[PDB]
Parts: structure tokens; sequence; C-alpha cells
């Protein structure tokens, strides 16, 4: 049951370094990252999955300043994924998406391929020329990916925690992003929790539906 | 189990108006909206859940102009959820968030309630006083809610489609969201697809992992 998973999941404050992810779960984590939906299937993202202790130590360098309380989570967890968004939407990426949709057989006639590319460009240009927020629109898609991911890993029987508490500039310089056209937004350490986790015993807190919801 | 859901779920292009959500599923989707995570448990959102023919007509008014291709989805779906974000993060709302965490039993000492409030304000101030990307940071959390919701409703045996193709100005004014302190971002119709949904039989297409993923 998925509601049980939504009510029982939590943001893990401490992981067990010994409890590693099985090769099956390690593959499944990558499937969730790839198959997440996005506006017009633009998929303006990049993922860095750190499984080695040397790779996790490289990611943990972003939380070395005033974000020290987030360092231990990034090293003790089995798999650590950093979510990156595109800095700008190029015509080459819009071409890469539609050619991949064509290779997969989503279009019957080549005219339908052009109709899809036109509609995608209509949305992409509205954000590039008119609204001037392509960087925010693409980052919004990556945040949708994080939402899909957290629920997916909680349902896989794995513990995770989303981290916004890191210096993005240090993480960009450690992996050579920006020059490659990407920016780090969220870091999600995945694995299993330990007994030092002061959040697994604590109840879940959310505002009531009378304040945040209206039915019409 | 959810890997199966993530690989099988799709964006429905046509719904069946007679196929309604069971009374329990209608309560389950609302739980999914609320129990979603957000940075510092800030929950900078509001949800309008349209289930009546009159309520869905009010939402469908935003599917005008070059967004006419989304009118059917908003009217034929059983339930239509409008994801809204706060326009500005006020201090009275940050107080509402900590007081709810105090009534749920997350803090043992009053020193723990003052420590979380400080930790919330550190992040809140970094976005409203320093970076000035307050509306964008809150909008990101709302998109995180959508990702959680899409995979969530898909695991419930329901069909859905996230919509960005609508007029935010029309929707906002129709529900008077601006004066209440909110803005509409994503509209998600929930129900069951009809035989006219070409996307139900079409294969899922995503970019390969050799382009979007790097293992370290
Ligand atoms: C985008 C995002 C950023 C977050 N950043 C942090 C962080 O830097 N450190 C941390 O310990 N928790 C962080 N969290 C966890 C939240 O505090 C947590 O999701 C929220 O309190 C709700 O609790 P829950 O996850 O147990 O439901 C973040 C959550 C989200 C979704
Ligand atoms: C934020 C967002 C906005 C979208 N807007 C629309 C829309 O206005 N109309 C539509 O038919 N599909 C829309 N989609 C559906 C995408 O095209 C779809 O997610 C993508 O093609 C991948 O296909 P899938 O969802 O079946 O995996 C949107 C998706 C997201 C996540
Ligand atoms: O949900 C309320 C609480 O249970 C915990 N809140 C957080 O998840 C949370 C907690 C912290 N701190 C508190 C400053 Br001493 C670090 C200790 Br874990 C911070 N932070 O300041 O980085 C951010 C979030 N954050 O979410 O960004």
């Amino acid at each position: 049951d998925i509601i049980s998973v939504a009510l029982k999941r939590h943001s893990t404050k401490a992981f067990d370094a010994s409890k590693k992810l099985t090769p099956e779960q390690a593959e499944q984590i990558k499937t969730l990252l790839q198959y997440s939906p996005s506006s017009t299937n633009s998929q303006p993202w990049h993922f860095i999955v750190a499984s080695t202790e040397e790779g996790k130590a490289r990611v943990a360098k972003s939380a070395a300043g005033n974000y020290v309380f987030n360092e231990r989570k990034m090293l003790d967890a089995s798999h650590v994924v950093v979510f990156c968004a595109k800095t700008a939407m190029d015509d080459v990426w819009l071409k890469l998406v539609v050619d991949q949709e064509d290779a997969d057989g989503r279009f019957a006639t080549p005219e339908a391929k052009a109709a899809n590319d036109k509609g995608r460009k209509f949305f992409a240009d509205m954000h590039r020329k008119d609204l001037h927020d392509d960087a925010e629109w693409m980052a919004k898609q990556v945040y949708l990916n994080v939402g899909n991911f957290l629920l997916g890993v909680a349902a896989l029987g794995l513990d995770a925690v989303p981290i916004e508490g890191f210096d993005a500039a240090i993480l960009d310089a450690e992996f050579g992003l920006k020059e490659k056209g990407y920016t780090s937004l969220v870091v999600v350490p995945v694995g299993h929790h330990s007994v030092e986790d002061f959040n697994a015993t604590l109840p879940k807190s959310r505002l009531p539906q009378n304040i945040t919801l209206t039915e019409v």
C-alpha cells in the first residue's frame, strides 16, 4: 500500500554505513531517476550517483562550511544522488528529446514528429523569450523528479533524506558543472537508518487540510 | 512494485467522465497532497480539489487561448487538483508551521522548538532577504509535491496528467488566489482514461542513462 508508505516515510538524520544497497536496488534507483515525468518530456537534468566512499567524500565537500550537520548523512549512506538542472535550454537538447521519442516509436507519421517538436518549442520559447525564466522552469522539473524519487525509494524499503543544505557553488566546481551546462540543486542520500536517527521514532507533522485545502 | 508503476504510468490525454474515484480514493489523494515533504516542512502550498461539474468548469476556464487542448482533461476527469504556491513567505506562516510541530509532539524541550524555528528562519531568510528567489523556492516545493502525487495516484490504480498548459491569471482570478496569497502552478486531473487516449498504448520514451547519469 502506497498511503502507508507516504505516512511512514521520514527524513533520515543518520544512516548505517554497513547496510549497503543490493545490486537490484542500485539499478532500480537509476530507473526512478530516468523515468520521471517532465514538461513536454524535456528532461532538463543530470544525475551524479555516488556509491564509492571516494565519490561520496567528493560530494560531502559541499557541506564542509556552515552545513556540517549534513556531512555525516552523505558519507554513511549507500547511494548518494545529486540532482542537477540545465542552466539553459539549447536547440540540441530539444532535438535529442524528439529524436529519442522517434526512435522509441511514439510517432506514426513524420508530420506528427514535427507537431510534437513545434509544441515543445512553443513551451520552451515561452520560457526563453517571453517569461525569461527557463532556468527556473527547468529546475521546477528537477524538483518534480525529487518528489517522484523520495516516494519511490520509500516504497522500495529504503530510507532517504532530501538535502538543500549544501553549497551549490562548491559542488559545481568539484564535478566540473556550469561549463558542462548544469547546476546542483538537491542531494539525496539513500540507504538504511541506524539507532542514532532522532526522526524515526518521532511522529509526522503536517498542517491540517482545513488551512491548505478547499473542495469545490 | 513501484518500479512497475513508474514504468507503466503515463500522462493520459483523454478521460472517461463516468469513471469516478471510489470514496476512499478521494480521501487518499488528499492525504498524498498533505503528507508530502518540503524544505524545513515549510509546506508553502494550497490545493483546490474540484470534484463537481460546476467546480471543474471554473478550473477549465484557464484552458483558453492556445491551451484549448487541455479543456477536455479538466472537465472529463473525476477529480481535478490545482497546485498553488504562496506568493510571499510571511513570519505568521512560519509560526503556524512550528506550532503544528509542537502540538504533534516533535519537541521534548522548549529549547528544541526554538532550535527548529531558528533552522527554518535561516533557510527562509536566505531566500527572502539575500537571494530574493522566495517565490521560486516555494514553487520548487510545490513541484516536489506534484512528483510525489503523480507516482502516488499511479500506485493507487488511477490515471493522471500534470498540466502546465493553462492561463495562471484566469485561474487565480477565478478563485481569488492573489488576495489570499497564492498562485496556481500545476493542474492535475485525476481519474481513469478512455479508449481515445493514444498515450495509453504508446511506449514510454526517455533519454539514455549514458547522457543523463554519471556514476562516481
Ligand atoms: C527540497 C527539500 C530540502 C530539504 N533540506 C533538508 C536539509 O538540508 N537537511 C535536513 O536534515 N532535512 C532537509 N529536508 C527534510 C525536511 O525537513 C522534511 O522533508 C520535512 O521536515 C518533512 O518531514 P518528513 O520528510 O519526515 O515528512 C528537506 C526536504 C526537502 C523536500
Ligand atoms: C510539470 C508538467 C507539465 C506538463 N504539462 C502538460 C500539458 O499541459 N499537457 C499535456 O498533455 N501533458 C503535459 N505534461 C506531460 C508530459 O508531456 C509528460 O510528463 C512527458 O511526455 C513524459 O510522459 P509520461 O508522463 O507518460 O511519462 C506535463 C508534465 C509535467 C511534469
Ligand atoms: O522538521 C523539523 C525538524 O525535525 C528538523 N528540520 C530539518 O529537517 C532541518 C534541520 C536543520 N538543522 C537545525 C539547526 Br541546529 C540541523 C539539525 Br538536523 C536545518 N539546517 O539548519 O540546515 C535544516 C532543516 N531543513 O529541513 O532544511
